[PDB]
């Protein structure tokens, strides 16, 4: 929330990214690993959400990854949108890690609701919704 959105990044494509920019309007961080099967499931719901809201912005935010296992993944399931290659974990750290996947829903105002469930992936019709919630 706020200052925690102030951090910068590298892309999977290798291009820089400020967070910063994520300031002031309604977004999504998802906090993902490509072997993850959680993650896997999630995936087609984050790509299919993330098409039909385009004024929300949706950032990935892969770890503990080579960046060709993390290109792969966006690829199979067709992320079309920023992801960023945390390799050492720092943006994780700022949101307190603990594991993957993660959410982070932030509406324009700057206040977030996160979820950080372990035991089953994120339907759609969930994620649909708290994004249309913001």
């Amino acid at each position: 929330a706020d200052e925690r959105l102030q951090f910068t990044a590298t892309t999977l494509s290798g291009a820089p990214f400020d967070g910063a920019s994520l300031q002031g309007k309604p977004a999504v961080l998802w906090f993902w690993t490509p072997w993850c099967p959680f993650c896997n499931a999630e995936a087609p719901s984050l790509s299919q959400v993330a098409a039909a809201n385009p004024a929300v912005t949706f950032v990935g935010i892969a770890t503990r990854a080579d960046v060709g296992a993390m290109q792969s993944f966006v690829s199979k399931y067709n992320l079309n949108f920023t992801n960023l290659n945390d390799a050492d974990g720092v943006i994780w750290a700022r949101y307190n890690v603990p594991w993957q996947p993660a959410f982070v829903f932030y509406r324009a105002d700057g206040t977030s609701t996160f979820v950080n469930n372990p035991t089953a992936a994120m339907s759609q019709d969930e994620l649909s919704g708290r994004v249309a919630a913001l």
